[PDB]
């Protein structure tokens, strides 16, 4: 969980750790803390500089998720999207987080009974365990969206390698229009 993020990171009223408080390891405010060690260590990490996440490692917290889902992106509809990653215990990686500096959001605010919480709500894809990497990610292209929106969240991260081998699958059948809206 905690420790386990931490050393994968590490290895690649206010107070500062050199009752909210910053950090300057899970620096609060990315992670905003509230072979297999490095796959599923490193897999997470350019799982989240490439999407730029959140990575969470309890009321406060599940209304924190509740209400970041419901927030927009700039030129998108949807949410930001939310992974629960009960591999390590729980970490909940938010896939595109709106890069705060220390929080006004904060102030609007075993294991196997957690995984069943999640998915009630919503969706809140649940990924317990091909490379971490693009799991991670693609684990949010497997609800009931449309192929139009499965396309948008690989364009707001930077990620191409899903939108291809995961969105532009064969058969997948397009509107006639509207990929011109992406194009957009």
């Amino acid at each position: 969980w905690i420790e386990s993020t931490l050393t994968k990171r590490e290895c690649v009223h206010a107070c500062f750790t050199a009752y909210s408080d910053v950090k300057l390891q899970a620096i609060e405010e990315d992670a905003y803390g509230v072979r297999i060690k490095q796959l599923l260590g490193k897999g997470l990490i350019k799982a989240a500089v490439t999407t730029g996440a959140w990575i969470l490692t309890r009321l406060r917290r599940e209304l924190e998720k509740t209400i970041n889902q419901q927030r927009i992106h700039a030129r998108i509809g949807q949410g930001v999207p939310v992974v629960a990653l009960i591999f390590e215990g729980g970490p909940n990686v938010i896939l595109t987080v709106l890069e705060y500096l220390q929080v006004p959001v904060v102030v609007c605010e075993g294991q196997s009974e957690a995984v069943h919480l999640f998915q009630t709500m919503m969706e809140c894809m649940k990924k317990k365990e091909d490379i971490d990497v693009a799991i991670l990610t693609a684990l949010l292209k497997g609800t009931n969206a449309s192929a139009f929106d499965q396309l948008i969240l690989t364009l707001a991260w930077d990620r191409v390698d899903i939108a291809k081998n995961h969105v532009f699958v064969y058969g997948q059948q397009w509107l006639v229009g509207s990929l011109e809206q992406a194009m957009l």
